[PDB]
C-alpha cells in the first residue's frame, strides 16, 4: 500500500468482510463509532499487534451483566475471528486469545464439522 497507514484492527475486519460473509454492512459505516467504543472500552489503548488473553473480556462482561449478554458474544466473535487471520498472516506470531469466552452455556455436538477448511474469494 503506497499510502502508509490504516494497518490497524479496523481495516483487518474489512479485509475478510469485503468477500461478503454477512449482511447489514451499509449500516456499519455509522455504527462503527458505537462499536469501536464498546468493543475496546478498557483495551482501546493497545495496538493490533499487542492483544492480550481473555483478561480483556472483563469489561465486556459488564454489558453481559445488564441482561444483554448475547451482544457480548456478537462482539467477541470479531476479535476471535480477526485474530485467527492475524495468526494466519503471522504478524502477531502468538495466539493471545486461544479460547476467548469458550463455551457460553449450552454446548452443542457439532457432528462432522465443516469449520476446518475454507477458501473462496
Amino acid at each position: 500500500m503506497e499510502n502508509s497507514g490504516a494497518y490497524t484492527f479496523e481495516t483487518i475486519a474489512r479485509e475478510w468482510h469485503e468477500s461478503n460473509k454477512r449482511w447489514s454492512e451499509d449500516h456499519r459505516s455509522r455504527v462503527l463509532r458505537y462499536l469501536e467504543l464498546y468493543i475496546f472500552p478498557h483495551i482501546g489503548s493497545s495496538d493490533i499487534r499487542q492483544l492480550k488473553t481473555s483478561h480483556l473480556l472483563a469489561p465486556i462482561k459488564e454489558v453481559d451483566t445488564s441482561g444483554k449478554h448475547d451482544v457480548a458474544q456478537r462482539l467477541q466473535q470479531r476479535v476471535t475471528a480477526i485474530m485467527r487471520y492475524a495468526v494466519q498472516n503471522d504478524y502477531i506470531d502468538s495466539n493471545p486469545a486461544s479460547d476467548m469466552a469458550g463455551a457460553l452455556s449450552t454446548t452443542k455436538a457439532r457432528h462432522y464439522p465443516l469449520e476446518h477448511h475454507h477458501h473462496h474469494h
